[PDB]
DNA sequence: AAATTTGTTTGTTTTTTGAGCAAATTT
DNA sequence: AAATTTGCTCAAAAAACAAACAAATTT
C-alpha cells in the first residue's frame, strides 16, 4: 500500500508500520505547539533541508558514492545533485 | 541563559527506547529509517523517481498542517513558509487542499 | 467602510536541465 | 584495453518569482 513507512510500538509491545507522513505531521504539530507566538520565517526551506540530508546521505550509501546512478535513482540531474551535495557539504 | 538547540532537534518525533523510556529523536531519522526499509523490501526494481516520492510525502503534511494553523489563510502560509503565493497555490492544487 | 486576502496575469530572475568533453577512475 | 564516472561548461526550457489589480471576503 504505502512504500514509505516507519516502525512503531504500541503499549502491548506490538511493532507496527505507519506512514512517514504521520511523523512529519507530528514533527510540525510539536514545533508549533512550541513557539507561542513567534513569527515563523522559513518553514519550507527548513523541512526540505531536514529531508534532503538523509535522502542524499542514503541514496549515496546505496550506490557506493556513484553520483551518476545516484541521480538516476532520484530522477534528478547529475548537476543539480552536485549542487545539493555542495549545499549540505557532502560532495 | 539560552541552552543551544541544534537543528537536528528543532523537529522531533517521540520514540520508545531500550529502557522503555520516551526519548525525542530528529525527524531526520524517520526519513532515514523510512528509506532503509524502502530499500530492504525492494530488490532490483527500476527506481527512477525517488526524490519526488519522498517530496510528495513531506510536502503534503507541511501544507496540511500549515493551512490548519492559519485557518485557511494562504497569504500567511506562503509568507510563513518563505515561498511565493503563486507557488503555494500551485502546490495546493497538486494535492487538492483548495 | 476600511482593510485584507483572493484569484488571476505578465515579466523577470533564479534553477533545472541535457548535452557535450578531457581527464580521472573502475571494470 | 574498455567502459565508465567525474568535473566542468554551455545554452535551453522550465519553475519560482514580485508586482500589479479587480472582485471577494473578513475585520
Amino acid at each position: 500500500s504505502d512504500v514509505l513507512t516507519v516502525s512503531t510500538v504500541n503499549s502491548q509491545d506490538q511493532v507496527t508500520q505507519k506512514p512517514l507522513r504521520d511523523s512529519v505531521k507530528q514533527a510540525l504539530k510539536n514545533y508549533f505547539a512550541q513557539l507561542n507566538g513567534q513569527d515563523v520565517n522559513d518553514l519550507y526551506e527548513l523541512v526540505l533541508a531536514e529531508v534532503e540530508q538523509p535522502l542524499l546521505d542514503m541514496v549515496m550509501q546505496y550506490t557506493r558514492g556513484n553520483q551518476t546512478r545516484a541521480a538516476l535513482m532520484m530522477g534528478i540531474n547529475r548537476g543539480t545533485l552536485r549542487k545539493k551535495l555542495k549545499k549540505y557539504g557532502m560532495n
